[PDB]
Parts: structure tokens; C-alpha cells; sequence
């Protein structure tokens, strides 16, 4: 039924010693792996306890070993029979007792269901409980569970360690697998809630292993070829059993794959021998978590030296010698005193947890004690009435060292803190085909990332981001998808990104870079005389020049002789300065200054050109009044008419500001590249019309005058000379006004309505000065 | 201890026997209000199970009475006492048995904290249990409690009830009052989470009554301020108990309150008269919830018969008789059997409800017996095996009808259907100052709204919408503050509202109306000779029509008298069409069409206008050229220069398309009422200015020719007339121009420009009717 130890003090105890058999009977055959060692070391461990004079000197401590089967409803029953013992109060029957068995604590439910009852069954009867193998997750929520500890880390630590090493190493891409059951599902689910309150990492794969059937070999190449969609993705993480990753293995093995994606293994995968078999080659790389594992000597030479006949505490020690050596009282065993050497048996890892959950057990009770009551040699009485949150409060708060070398402390929620150390399989290069320790995990991650190479590469070898990172000079990123990895597209060539995050557009007026960092438009566009067509009439100006310094030579010496005073004096000095005016208004023109300087040049043409027809207005009247019938009056009408044209240009000058601005924008797409730039001071197209037009309008009420003056017989080579230039004047202007109507429209027209304006001004003086000067070299060659 | 029944098949029980006291004892005295009376009924209960053949006709049914002592801790107690029959195995002890007593289900658990204490330790081991007198919301999960059901509905249904009232009788502010414990918190928030659930109601004030003391005074003066800061809340909701709501009422009292908000009920109001005392007309019209309560009459008969020597089973009997009397074995009391006449005690409402729970539970039972075996007429062996949930379905699957009218049945959550009657306060109409009923809720409020008359008035006289509909012709709906109640606005007076939440801009080019429900402007502008400024010119051109009746008058008869002959008669026929052309000119621009013919007005004056001065430009220089030194040549040069005009409107029409608008737009934000619309053709400031432009050269020129003239010998009345012709033209056109410019700027120049050149052709026309009158009245007097 159950072992009692007696003792003033006890505690229960829950141990898996069977297990569940037919649907009948509750519970079947025994089990050696769990079943009876765990139990000798609770055995062990209350006697060396007893024994120790240091912890509860004056006071024994004592317990109920009792089993559960692996049944919920058998362990529940059992958790009763310990409450039971205090809460009866009487029992009205006679057939024709025993002590009241005062528990103070419970120790076990080693599985998951059987724990959650249990912790259910006595958070009712405020009772405190300590297990040592309960891994699920759930039994973490402090408020679900109040009175309930453990000294074996969950598996969400686990996930915590996997995430880190995910992290550290550099990935993005991560499958889950899991197997059937409540473990390989929490596994994952923690992981994946992990991951996303950490960020940075996704999952792409979500993939479940039923376990309906064992001999089917189908739904495995279903997954491999559901992973193999993706060539990417070259990392997983496993939550399930040998048997199946040993399955995958093969299934990897018999289908000749050659991307090789990496393993990350978890607890159940290990450091074992045995799943390894002729997949050396794939399986190398897998970087697996493992917890810590401590070999104890005590336990072993107490085990190794009990008998049939030395203990009779124990009510399964005999069925476990007959189970272990298969002979029942058709092969007869007595005394055989060879457990230790006839089966190479050895102890599990769990024996140091269920030793340590004592030692905290007892520590807490000891320290609950000394702080009740210090002046007592024995048990004081308050301490039997005191029970309850303070005993729980007690347990919260406690750190000491045990068996291992690591020490044992509660958290807040009030579970161990996970320490794993990370392992790794080499054999293409490695001096020994097995595993190498690589790093550990206690609190922060610390990994040796040059120690693991796995032969003929570097430790970074394997890349999955899922998008290569664009770095070529432009960038941007894209909303669209999980926010795990992102996606650039190209953006337009005119404009640069911005916090390389987006592309906005940058500033006109200036092109942007190659690289994408700057905005701006270094050339410019500056008219030249060689370059351009400019050189022409940069040549006609030359030759002009070259003219007037003929006409005016034979004037200095030429002043008084009897033979020039046919020509009215005051007519030649108004011809001699329009002469040399407009010469200068071409040179200006063509040059092009930056500075707000062109109000000299503007007035050179626009003042410019009336003193050159003013003389020859007047000579048509004047040579006209005496066919009809005071050389200073024609002096003077003619300076009227300038005052006019000299006083036009002050009055626009008044009306807006002579603003000079030289930035220009090109704003074509055609060429991203060019960057077109125009500079000119008060560009209007009317502007230059209208000041032009005031000399045709003049010019028109005077060559209608002219036609009576052909074939007086007064000068006949003067009168025929006149008649000849008036045609050509106006044919050139004609065709000025046609010239900007339908041209304007690109964007080059900024320096050709200069040039053709240059040859139109010299062609029209030279044709004037020509028959001015004829009669000139009369008197010198005759 | 507890009362034992004998039976093969038993049900525990659950109730409040005594009372809680000191910290020591768990329990002192007992309780006569819920202690004894549930016990009986429940014995009565079973007895007439066990009478009645129609239900478990073969098979007899047991029950184990037990007391709680309203302590959790003894709760669980006695649960394990209950569980433990079955549950334990063997005891290995002896001391030198009984009937293992296996039970089915539990009838109790009346408060809250014992029913979800019960519940937890009842639902690991799968055993049904009903309650009666369980309110408390929280028991309602099913998740959370599987075996678990309730013949008494919750504070949810009591909420959704409330809720369907305010809602029903229209309000929107309303108040939440409660008071200590886990009873006023939950009702409030099961009210505030219906109401936004539901949505149209909200929560404006939230109080919290605390019970430190009970000789404050103040916190009430707190909460009652608290309540009257705003008017417009004038329902209020309380959860409290009887003596809070005395306090509330009293202090409304004394504060001299005239706003007399209403009230509405919970449970605990219920409808007495020892919650109103000389507060009647304050707390008058309170709606008030309260469950349907129903007398049975075998219970009453039952219990009054039975005394000391009757029945032996109940063991709490003896002292209830003891305690009832005030009798102990210094006075003695012996076989009194007054029980049901020195007292006038009367029955509480659950007996009914434990009494129903009995019922369900029994049918429940019978009809697994029925299903599970029929060929058998005792106990088959079946059924003691099967036990658990198939229990549990069916009694979730069951209707009848009990002791009250109402049947019982159970939802999916597991508890039963609210059903309340409505109650109000009425004392100065009705006949009865109490409470009179006005409505049911079963299933859906059946409300009647014409019976209640509070406050002697109208019915529905007081609202709470936290704003007027506030809905004279335009709206516009505010997010801010909750979305439970609105804010409107005037939005701008130029578009109308949208969907009755937004003001959106209604299309341009008309105006809204007043009403905020169409957006066009019927009214026009149009041009009038009468009302504007037109008469005067209208005038002026009926003159000139006239006058031109006169010139050509004496031209008919005077055509071959050797008088007029000195004139030229081709130059007198060009004037005298010129004449009648301009005449036909502005009376069409004087009248506007709306049609599209104004194309045949716009020639008068664009082609008419140059015939006019056609003639003086060939009379001045026929009379010029004699002085220098074939009358169909005259003729012939001035036909020439009118084609130029007609084909200059024909190139007019091919250049851009004669499009007529009659449209228009003020865009005056000065007047929104004011909508102004001008309907023109070809409607251009240059169109006008350059036809009118044309004559000025031509006429120019006739100046100075005429000027030039001057001198002359020839003729001295004729030449006197051109001469001052010449001169007075000149400055109409002159000052035709500066209120042209600069003047523009307003909406109403369309008119004012047309009714000035109306005035300006004619004048300039009738001076030249005047110059060609004088020689006519020369030739009559001569």
C-alpha cells in the first residue's frame, strides 16, 4: 500500500512505481527506469538528513512514500488519503485508533496531468508542493496555482534559449516540427509567442506530426517536400521524440538532398549515440540544448548495498528483485547480492532533483522553525498551530547548494531558472566523431562562435534573410508582407532617399547625384562665340569695324576745302555718331556679363538706333521743302526726337524695378542627366518688339515722301542711292516678326534669337553707309 | 452531527444551519430565518418523492442533511466527509463496518463563497450539483465550472432587465450607486458592460459607498452633492440594501432637493413598506425589480404539525424548539405544540426553490434509470457502474412544472431563466398608496406605459438625452466627447448639411436656400431699360431716329433743281447709308437677346462704323488735290477699304468658335443671399477695343488733312463746319479710355460699359447730322 516512516513531523510523497496496463485494472506491470530509484533516494535522503546534526538538530523529520500509478483519478484518490488523515472529524460505527498523522508538505507528481490534480486537490487545503519532473508550461500562472513549486526549469526557458542562439548567430528563417501530445504543441506555441514579443524573428513554416499510424512513411515525405518549397529557409528547430527525427533523417537521406539546411534540436534529441546511424553526413550541424547533468556517490553505494533481507520499509523492493533478474519464488533466485554487476544500471538525472526539492523542503521548515521559536531545546507548540502562506512564503525565499554544483533559488513565478549548455556533432574533420561542448546558458547567452566550424566552412556559413540586403545606392521600404523581412523596388533616377526608408523628391533646379545622397546641379549652360554659331556674327561685328574706320578717315582733313561744303555740315556730324553708335550696340549684345550691368547695353540698341535714322529723316524733308516751294532748325528737330527715345527708357525704368535674375529650371524628363541653365536680364519678347517698332513706325511716314523725290534732276547718284536701301530695309524687318511666332517652344532658344538679331543690325548699316560713302571716293581716284 | 437516511441511492446536502461568531469557535448560534425551515422542506420533499409512484416507482431514494456553518474552510470539511464514503479503499488498523454509502449528487451550497469552494472540489472528483440560493454572477463560466447548475438566475438577467427598461422608456444618462461586498460591484459592472455592449447608453457618474462606520453622515452628503452637479441626470440606479437607501432618501430629504430625480430598483428594494417613511413623495415613481414569489400550502401544513416526540430524525430540532420558545431544560418548557400560534411566523421564498432543485434532480435520475435499462423491474446492476457526465446531460435536458405556476428548465450556461414583475410607487391618484404592477419580463419587456403616473403628472415628462434634438433645418455631428450622446453647431450658411452629420460645400455657381436642403439660385440679373441706367440713352436714340427723319425728308423731291447739283451725288448717297447704318447699330446693342443672334448685332457696329467715315475720307481729299494742282473713281477707292472690313469679322469667326455662355458666377462671400449673373456673347475687352481702334487711324488723318485745309477760299460756311467737327470728337474718344482702365475691378461693369458707348455713338453722330442740317435750312431760307 503505502510505506510510514514515524516522526512527529511528516510528509507525503508521489512516485510513478507502476504504470497503466488494460482498461480493467487501473494499473499493470511495474516500471525500473522511474519506479524504484527514486523512491531509495527519498530513502537515502531522509536518513542522511536524519543523520546530520546541522539541519533540525532536536527534531526528526519523517515521511509517506506512496505511489500514483499514472492515473489522474488514482492520484486525486491518493492525494485525499493525505488531507484525509486531519480533516475527518469522527466516524459513527462500531466493528466490535492510529495517530492523526500530521502532514506538513508533499513532494511528487512527476508527470503533467497527475500534477495539475494534484495542485488543484490542494490549493483548496493550503498545502505547499514541490515537484521535480513537471515541464509543461501551464503550471506557471502564479495566480492559477498558488501553493505549487518547481526545481526543474519549463520548456518556455527552453524557447528563451533557442531564440537567443537564433538571434545571436543571425537568421530569419525558422520551421517548427512537433510531435503528437501536450509537449511538442507548447514547445512551439511558446517559441512562437517568444519571437514575436522580441521581435526580429518570424516563423514561415507551421507543419503538425499526427501519430495515427507507424508504418506509413508518407506523411514524413509530405513535410520534407512542404520544407523544401521554400530553398531559403535552412534552419529548423524540432520538439519531437527520437524515433521521429531518426525518421526524418532517413527520409532526408533517401531523398538526396543537397541544401543540407541546419538542425536546432531540443531536450528530447540530446547527446545520444543511438538516433545516429549512417546519417553522419546530414546531420552534422545541428546545434542541440541539453540541461545540465550531475553524477551524485552517495546514492550509488547506498543502492548498491541493500539486500532482500537488510530493509523491509520498502513493499515493492520484492517484486522489483524478482521483475529485475525475471525469477520468481520458472527459475528460483536467493541471494544473489549482484544488482549492481549483473545489470550495468545507471542512475538517472532526475535523482538529484527529487534530493534537492527535499533539502528545500527542509531548509524552509528549518528557518519557519528558528524564527517561531529559539527558546526551546525540543518542538515548541506554537509551531504545530502556525501553518498555512508561511510555510509557501518560506519556500519562496531560500538559496543554498545542494548535491550539484549549481545552487537552487526560486524565481517570482516560482520555478528554477533554466541553465542548459549548447552541443554540437562533428565528424568530417573533428578528432572525435562526437559531440563538443560549445557554450552554455544560465542567465545571458554565451557562445564561442570561431570554436564551431563543422569541416570545409565558417561558422557564418549558412545565410537565410530572406531577401538579399540592396545596398546598390537606392533602397526603400516596402509595408507589404509580415514585417520580418522587406523588399526594395527602384525608385525614380530624380530624386535621392530619404533616412533610407523612402524616396521623396528633392528640391528643383538641381539634378540629383549617381548615389543617391545629394541634390544638385553643378554645370551650367553658358553661350560662347566659339562654340555656338555665335562666331559669325562675332566675324560680321569684326568687319564692320573694320568699315568705319574708313568712313570717318577722310572727315578729319576733309573740313574746310571748298568741295565738302556741298553736304550741310551740321547733317555730317549727326551721321558720324549714329555711325559709331550702333557699332558699339552689336559688340555690347554679343558679350553676355552676369552682373546686373545690361541697362548700358539696352539703351545701346533701344536709344541707339533713332540717332542713326534721325539724320536721315530730316535730309528727305529737307531736300523735299525746296521741290515744294537756318542750318541749326534742322538741329534741333532732330535732338527733339531724341530726347523721346532717351526719355523712354527712363519712365520703364520707374514703372518696375530692372530685377535681374539668372536661375532657370530646365524641368524636361526626357534626360535626368542634363540640366539645361538660361540667365538673361528683362527677357521679354514685346519688350524688344516694341522697341524695335518705334523706328518702323518713322521709317514708313518717310518712305512714302521719298517716291516724288526719284527723278529730280538736282543729284542724280545721291537720289538714285537713297531709293536702293529703302527696299532693304524693310524686307529684314518683315521677317524679324515672323521668326519668334512658332519657334519658341523648345528650350534652346535662349541664345539663337541673339545671333540672327546680330547680322540683322550689321546688314542694315552696312547697306546705309555703302551708298553714303559712293560719292565719297569720287574726289579721290578722280 | 448529520442527519442519516437510509437508501440505495442518496444525495448529500448543503445548508446554513448556524451562524458564524467568535474567531475561536467557527459557529455559535443558530439561525431560525434559513435553518431549520430548508431542512424540512427538504425532508418534505422526499417524503412525498418516496409516496408518489409516478416517479421511481420500484426504487426509493435517501439523502444525507448536513450543515455548512457558513465557513468555507468547514465547507470543504464537509465535502471531503461526503467524498470519502466512496473514495477511500481500507484502513490498515484495528481497533479490538458500515454501509458504503455511495452518493449521486449534492443538493446546497446557498451562499457564494461555499458555492464556488464546493464547486472546485466537486468538479475534479465529477459529481452534479444544484443550488438555490447561489446569485453571484461569476458562477455563470462553463468552462470554468462543469458540474454546476442554478435554479435561481443570476444578477445578469436582473441587468439586462434594467437596461431594457431605460432603453424602452428613453433615457440616456443614468447614474450607478452601490454598496459594500461582491454583490453592488458586479451588479454595476454586469450594467456598464451590457450597456456598451448594446450600445445608446452610458455611464455619466460612478460612486462607491464604503462600510467603515456607521456614524458618518457625510459620505452620503459626498455622493448626493456628486449627483446633483448636473441637472440633467435624472436617473439614477441603486444596487444597495435597505438601510443605505433609507440614508440616501433622508438626506435627499433634508436637502431641500426640487429637481426630484427618479429612481430605479434592484432586488433588495423590492416592494416593502419599511423602506419609505415619510420620504413618500420623494421616492415617488421608483420602477423596481423584484422576482415572482408564490405560497405552496403542503410545506406550511407539514411543518406545523410536527413536534418533539414526532419525528427523531432531525437532530437540530430539539434546540430550534429550545431557542424558539426561549426554554431551556430558567424556564422549562413541555409539550407546548404551539409552534404555528404563539409565533406568526411565515414561510421564506426559497422553499420553493430547494423543493424544484429536489424535483429536477429526481426526474433527472429517473430518466437515466428508464434509459439505461427497461427490462428490468428493480435496480439493474447498470446503474450503480454509470455515473458522471451522463448525469450531468441529463439534467440539463429536462422541463416540468414544480410547486409554482412557472415551469424549470436550464439554458446552455446552466442556470435558469430570469423572470421578474415590474412594480411602482403611487400615493397621490391611486386609491392604494402601495405599490401596483405595470408590467412583466420573462423573455421580452412587456412594459405598459399608459398605467404609470408618477409624480402627478404626464408619463413620459422627464427625459435625460444630455442635449436638446437640436434639429432646426441643419446638424452637424462632434466626436468629441463619448459617442452615447452629441454636440451640435451652426456650420457655415453657404452649403447644406449631408446626411444629417456633416456640412459639406454644395456645388458652386448658385446659392443655398435658407432651409439647408437644396443648393440653387433661381433669381437672374438682367438688363432693363427702365430700372437702371439705360432709359436716358433709349431716350437719346428715339431722338436721333428722329432727327435722321429729316435730313433725307428733303431729298426726294430736291434732285434735279440746278441748286443742289453744286454737291457731289454719288458722295451724297455714301453719307446718307452711312447714316442710316449707324442708326440701326445702337438701337440692337441697346437690346439684349438672350438667343444666339447677336451675331448679326455685333457687324452694325464692327462693319457699319467705317461706311461712316468712308465719305469724309474721300470729300477732304477731292477737295485737297484741286488745291495742289471722275466721280466713279471716288466711288471705287472707298469700296475697297469697306471689304476690308467685311472680311475682317469673316476671319473672326474661323479663328476661335463664336461659344455663347450664358452662365455666371458671383463668387461674393459678402452676400450669400445675393446671387449676380451677366449673360454676354463674345464678351472680350480687346474684341471691343480694337474694333473701335480701326476708325481712330482713319480719322486721325482726316484731322490733319482738314486742319491743313483751313485757309482756304472757297467756301465760308462749309468750311467753318468741318472745321469744328474736327475738334469735338476728339475728347469723348480721349476720356473713352481712363474710365475704361482701373475701373474694372468689380462684378457690375457687364452693364455700365454698353449704356456709355450707347451715348457716345450717338453724339458723335449728331454732329455730323447737325454739320449737314445747317446747309439745309440755308437752302430753305434762300
Amino acid at each position: 500500500h503505502s510505506i510510514r516512516i514515524e516522526g512527529d513531523v511528516t510528509l507525503g510523497g508521489l512516485f510513478p512505481v507502476h504504470a497503466k496496463g488494460p482498461s480493467g485494472v487501473p494499473c499493470g506491470d511495474i516500471k525500473r527506469e522511474n519506479g524504484i530509484h527514486r523512491l531509495e533516494a527519498m530513502l537515502y535522503a531522509l536518513d542522511q538528513i536524519n543523520s546530520d546534526p546541522n539541519l533540525l538538530p532536536n527534531v526528526t523529520l519523517g515521511a509517506r512514500i506512496l505511489d500514483t500509478c499514472s492515473r489522474d483519478t488514482y492520484a486525486l484518490e491518493q492525494s485525499l488519503t493525505f488531507v484525509q488523515a486531519l480533516i475527518q472529524k469522527d466516524t459513527s460505527d462500531v466493528r466490535c485508533f492510529v495517530k492523526p498523522e500530521k502532514v506538513v508538505g508533499v513532494i511528487g507528481a512527476s508527470g503533467s496531468s497527475v500534477s495539475i490534480m494534484v495542485a488543484n486537490i490542494l490549493r483548496l487545503f493550503q498545502i505547499p508542493q514541490i515537484s521535480y519532473a513537471s515541464t509543461a508550461p501551464e503550471l506557471s500562472d502564479d495566480r492559477r496555482y498558488d501553493f505549487f513549486s518547481r526545481v526543474v526549469p519549463p520548456d518556455s526557458f527552453q524557447a528563451q534559449a533557442m531564440v537567443d542562439i537564433v538571434k545571436a548567430l543571425g537568421w530569419n528563417y525558422v520551421s517548427t516540427l512537433a510531435s503528437e501530445g501536450s509537449y511538442g504543441e507548447k514547445g512551439v506555441e511558446s517559441f512562437t509567442q517568444i519571437s514575436k514579443e522580441a521581435g526580429g524573428l518570424c516563423i514561415a513554416q507551421s507543419v503538425r506530426i499526427p501519430q495515427e499510424r507507424k508504418d506509413r512513411t508518407i506523411d514524413f515525405d509530405r513535410i520534407i517536400k512542404q520544407l523544401l518549397d521554400t530553398p531559403n529557409s535552412r534552419a529548423v528547430v524540432i520538439f519531437a521524440n527520437d524515433e521521429d527525427i531518426k525518421q526524418i533523417l532517413a527520409a532526408a537521406k533517401r531523398a538526396d538532398q543537397v541544401g543540407h539546411f541546419l538542425w536546432v534540436g531540443s531536450d528530447s534529441w540530446g547527446s545520444k549515440i543511438n538516433p545516429l546511424h549512417q546519417h553522419e553526413d546530414i546531420a552534422e550541424g545541428a546545434i542541440t540544448i541539453q540541461p545540465k547533468r550531475a553524477t551524485v556517490e552517495g546514492f550509488d553505494a547506498y543502492f548498491t548495498s541493500r539486500t532482500l533481507e537488510n530493509n523491509r520499509r520498502n513493499v515493492w523492493f520484492a517484486e522489483y528483485w524478482e521483475e529485475n533478474f525475471n525469477c520468481k519464488l520458472d527459475r528460483k533466485c536467493t541471494g544473489q547480492e549482484r544488482i549492481g554487476k549483473d545489470s550495468n544500471y545507471e542512475q538517472e538525472g532526475k535523482v538529484q532533483f527529487v534530493i534537492d526539492a527535499v533539502y528545500a523542503m527542509a531548509h524552509a521548515l528549518h528557518h519557519m522553525n528558528k524564527d517561531l521559536c529559539a527558546d526551546y531545546r525540543g518542538v515548541c507548540p506554537e509551531m504545530e498551530q502556525a501553518g498555512g502562506k508561511k510555510l509557501l512564503k518560506y519556500i519562496r525565499n531560500v538559496n543554498f547548494n545542494g548535491s550539484a554544483g549549481t545552487p537552487v533559488m526560486f524565481n517570482k513565478n516560482g520555478d528554477a531558472p533554466g541553465r542548459y549548455d549548447i552541443f554540437q556533432y562533428q565528424t568530417t574533420n573533428t578528432s572525435n566523431p562526437g559531440y563538443r561542448l560549445i557554450g552554455q546558458w544560465t542567465d545571458e547567452l554565451q557562445l564561442n562562435i570561431e570554436d564551431m566550424q563543422w569541416g570545409k566552412g565558417v561558422r557564418e556559413i549558412p545565410a537565410s534573410v530572406c531577401t538579399l540586403p540592396c545596398k546598390p545606392g537606392q533602397r526603400k521600404k516596402t509595408q507589404k508582407g509580415t514585417p520580418c523581412c522587406w523588399t526594395c523596388e527602384p525608385c525614380d533616377g530624380y530624386q535621392y532617399q530619404f533616412d533610407e526608408m523612402t524616396c521623396q523628391h528633392c528640391p528643383y533646379d538641381q539634378r540629383p547625384n549617381e548615389n543617391r545622397t545629394g541634390c544638385q546641379d553643378i554645370p551650367i549652360i553658358k553661350l560662347e562665340w566659339h562654340s555656338p554659331w555665335a562666331v559669325i556674327p562675332v566675324f560680321l561685328a569684326m568687319l564692320g569695324i573694320i568699315a568705319t574706320i574708313f568712313v570717318m578717315a577722310t572727315f578729319i582733313r576733309y573740313n574746310d576745302t571748298p568741295i565738302v561744303r556741298a553736304s550741310g555740315r551740321e547733317l555730317s556730324y549727326v551721321l558720324l555718331t549714329g555711325i559709331f553708335l550702333c557699332y558699339i550696340i552689336t559688340f555690347l549684345m554679343i558679350a553676355k556679363p552676369d552682373v546686373a550691368v545690361c541697362s548700358f547695353r539696352r539703351v545701346f540698341l533701344g536709344l541707339g538706333m533713332c540717332i542713326s535714322y534721325a539724320a536721315l529723316l530730316t535730309k528727305t524733308y529737307r531736300i523735299y521743302r525746296i521741290f515744294e516751294q537756318s542750318p541749326t532748325s534742322q538741329l534741333a528737330i532732330t535732338s527733339s526726337l531724341i530726347s523721346v527715345q532717351l526719355l523712354g527708357v527712363f519712365i520703364w525704368f520707374i514703372v518696375d524695378p530692372p530685377n535681374i535674375i539668372i536661375d532657370y529650371d530646365e524641368h524636361k524628363t526626357m534626360n535626368p542627366e542634363q540640366a539645361r541653365g538660361v540667365l538673361k536680364c528683362d527677357i521679354t519678347d514685346l519688350q524688344i518688339i516694341c522697341s524695335l517698332g518705334y523706328s518702323i513706325l518713322l521709317m514708313v511716314t518717310c518712305t512714302v515722301y521719298a517716291f516724288k523725290t526719284r527723278g529730280v534732276p538736282e543729284n542724280f547718284n545721291e537720289a538714285k542711292y537713297i531709293g536702293f536701301t529703302m527696299y532693304t530695309t524693310c524686307i529684314v524687318w518683315l521677317a524679324f516678326i515672323p521668326i519668334f511666332f512658332g519657334t519658341a517652344q523648345s528650350a534652346e532658344k535662349l541664345y539663337i534669337q541673339t545671333t540672327t538679331l546680330t547680322i540683322s543690325m550689321n546688314l542694315s548699316a552696312s547697306v546705309a553707309l555703302g551708298m553714303l560713302y559712293m560719292p565719297k571716293v569720287y574726289i579721290i581716284i578722280f
